[PDB]
């Protein structure tokens, strides 16, 4: 109720998702994908999901927020994963899942204004006109 729905899409982005290895104790990838942003009319939860784009499935829908903290990579400087309990259909777990982009531009970009965000979003309305 306004709260695990009433989200809307914004953006999308072709990512790579990932997930963190008990075994490997290492982040290996999930997929290849599209990061699909729903965001909710109430712009309290925000998330950013991934479905794998030619496998057509949604993996991990993560809530960002400030609740939540960004890490790199190893040897990653700008691609970065979170904490996260994903089950869009991934199966709750709280894991510690990764997302890259092609390049530090494209995560050095996104994990900046991910963390401003965070802070920010929470107070500053952000409305998207319709």
């Amino acid at each position: 109720g306004s709260g695990e729905e009433d989200e809307k899409v914004l953006y999308s982005q072709r990512v790579k998702l990932f997930r963190f290895d008990a075994e490997v104790s290492q982040w290996k990838e999930r997929g290849l994908g599209n990061l699909k942003i729903l965001k909710n009319e109430v712009n309290g939860k925000l998330r950013m999901l991934m479905r794998r784009e030619q496998v057509l499935k949604v993996c991990a829908n993560h809530w960002i927020t400030t609740t939540m903290n960004l890490k790199p990579l190893s040897g990653s400087d700008r691609a970065w994963m979170w904490l996260a309990s994903d089950f869009s259909d991934g199966d709750a777990k709280l894991e510690q899942l990764a997302a890259k982009f092609k390049t530090p531009e494209l995560a050095e970009e996104f994990k900046q204004k991910f963390e401003e965000c965070q802070r920010l979003l929470l107070d500053i309305p952000l409305q998207t006109p319709k």
